[PDB]
């Protein structure tokens, strides 16, 4: 079909909204430049636009406390083993789904293919996406067989515009890992414009405005604009584990995970680790207001961060890893009774934009803002929260940015797995060699498929009593 397109009743629109501005390059633009920039105006609504901005003006502290212990715990093998095995045992029942965040939080990976396709440079020359998905075959088979009859984890994967295509198709020349594509199921958030400190949207070039994901916290919306809680309810999938696609160590669908929310009788929960130091970038769990919720460090006022408690941790040491328990029951309570209460946070930008003449100009001062919703806004409204302090070397290493000069790159990313394995190896049974023997970057490369172990289990049979010369690599 064609290309019909009303411009009268686009500047009257603009007009009442106060966006005139964003025509002014109309008659300096050719025809199929045209017809994408009003699909996209059209696309877009300003009252409500012009609403969330308001919310976000609107978004501007002593009633802080930290978590208690009552809320939070941290090996026992009496109560893990009952967290391992009650959450294990809703594996086998299929009442775990997973939920991938893969929307495009941070830019300065390499800005062409989504993160989790990205090559950290592993042995085994696997992108995140991979590790990702054998982790949950290897949770599958872990219940499977711990109980007795098959059972599957379905992948939600929520994307946006500037992700799902190209996810989606390197699922499939990669023959979705070897999962049926029945259990996986991308999805789309809105994107939000970016607008200028007076509140108007900015146009990126002659045709295009300014546009970005609105904030991983845009789930509740995708889920909402997709039925996706009701396909949860037609599975029987009762709790979903809410994840970042650029953890490389994440415990997907974490049995211990579930098992502990479960016992702790909580609607909603989430894992932190020890802040590092006191400027991390880490959301804080704490109670503001007696409720237990996270504040972005970046909201979180400086020279608090460094307040320590009576044994001298920081007493502000609980930052959260983007690694959520929600009940399929709490979703539902947000998506039909809360977002509209959901902030979208302001982060001040520097929005490279195109002039008054059109140069495309970036920066010269931050000059605009992106309104974001936040996945753990939602904390706030829980009605039971839980919190799980996990090992950082075990389970939290970002993959941010592109430099393997700075942390929170590749190197780190790849360093952080193949140190992981490397020590299930030396707890398995297995000591390594040097180019003469002996024993002892870490001191050898090793790399374990998702497939042969998942939290370090069941390496006995391969490795125990024997020894190993760098590197060693281990898959089916």
């Amino acid at each position: 079909g064609p290309e019909l397109m009303n411009i009268n009743d686009l500047k009257l629109t603009l007009s009442k909204a106060g966006q005139e501005h964003l025509l002014r390059f109309w008659n300096e633009l050719e025809e199929a430049q045209q017809v994408e920039l009003y699909a996209e105006l059209q696309a877009m609504n300003f009252e409500e636009l012009n609403f969330f901005f308001q919310k976000a003006i609107e978004g501007f502290a002593a009633r802080l406390r930290p978590l208690p212990p009552e809320r939070v715990g941290r090996s026992d093998p009496e109560t893990r083993r009952r967290w391992e095995e009650e959450g294990f045992r809703q594996i086998s029942l299929n009442k775990v789904a997973v939920l991938l965040l893969a929307g495009g939080q941070g830019t300065r990976l390499g800005v062409t293919y989504p993160k989790g396709m990205y090559r950290v440079g592993l042995p085994s020359r696997k992108t995140l996406y991979q590790l990702q998905a054998e982790r949950i075959r290897r949770v599958e088979q872990l219940a499977g067989e711990r109980h007795g009859t098959r059972c599957t984890v379905p992948w939600y994967v929520m994307t946006s515009e500037f992700t799902l295509g190209p996810t989606a198709e390197f699922f499939r020349e990669h023959n979705f890992f070897h999962l049926d594509p029945a259990n996986v199921v991308m999805f789309e958030q809105r994107l939000l414009p970016a607008v200028t400190f007076d509140g108007k949207v900015i146009l990126e070039r002659k045709d295009k405005v300014a546009m970005a994901p609105d904030g991983n916290g845009g789930l509740y919306c995708a889920l909402e604009d997709h039925k996706i809680l009701e396909d949860m309810e037609r599975r029987g999938v009762e709790f979903v584990h809410v994840y970042c696609v650029d953890n490389i160590l994440v415990r997907l669908a974490d049995p211990v995970f579930i098992g502990f929310c479960v016992l702790q009788g909580a609607d909603c929960g989430a894992k932190v680790v020890e802040k590092a130091y006191p400027e991390e970038p880490v959301g804080v769990v704490c109670q503001v207001d007696g409720v237990p919720q996270v504040v972005e460090y970046s909201e979180i006022s400086p020279e608090t961060a460094q307040l320590r408690a009576s044994d001298g941790s920081l007493l502000y040491n609980a930052g959260n890893i983007c690694n959520h328990f929600f009940t399929r029951g709490f979703l539902k309570a947000v998506t039909r009774e809360f977002e509209p209460l959901l902030k979208p946070h302001v982060a001040v930008k520097k929005v490279p934009y195109v002039d008054e003449e059109g140069n495309l100009v970036k920066p010269l001062k931050p000059n605009g803002i992106k309104m974001e919703k936040f996945v753990f806004d939602v904390f706030r409204f829980a009605k039971n929260f839980a919190a799980l302090e996990v090992l950082r070397e075990e389970e939290f290493s970002p993959l941010k940015n592109a430099e393997p000069a700075d942390r929170d790159s590749p190197r780190t990313a790849r360093q952080a797995l193949l140190t992981q394995h490397y020590r299930w190896a030396l707890r398995a049974g297995a000591r390594f060699l040097d180019a003469h023997g002996a024993w002892l970057d870490p001191p050898a490369i090793c790399e374990i498929s998702p497939l042969v172990s998942y939290s370090g289990e069941g390496l006995e049979v391969y490795l125990q009593g024997r020894e190993f010369q760098s590197p060693l690599i281990l898959d089916e």
